[PDB]
């Protein structure tokens, strides 16, 4: 038997271009700062970042 | 930036023992009939089944 269960998930946007991102450079210092790959390679953030997918 | 999004998913139980199942034998004929592996191997359903995980 199957039923529906409601749950949540995280959805990310690039803090710079405001676009939806799944692969993202995540700031290890800011609380809530992510960049798309293009913005990472264009306007680089002055904190250590990690690339998450 | 991250925010929460609400969404749903399917959760399955064994129609026989009523336990939660993730690996399950699914009836190809009934609309809503699943068996856990133990119940599949114990009280077999008189329809073709497929094993889903
Ligand atoms: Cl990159
Ligand atoms: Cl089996
Ligand atoms: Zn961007
Ligand atoms: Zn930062
Ligand atoms: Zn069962
Ligand atoms: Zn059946």
């Amino acid at each position: 038997a199957r039923t529906k269960q409601t749950q949540d998930r995280f959805v990310y946007t690039c803090n710079e271009c405001k676009h939806h991102v799944e692969t993202r450079w995540h700031c290890t210092v800011c609380e809530d700062y992510d960049l798309c790959i293009t913005c990472y390679n264009t306007k680089n953030h002055d904190h250590k970042m990690e690339k998450l997918g």
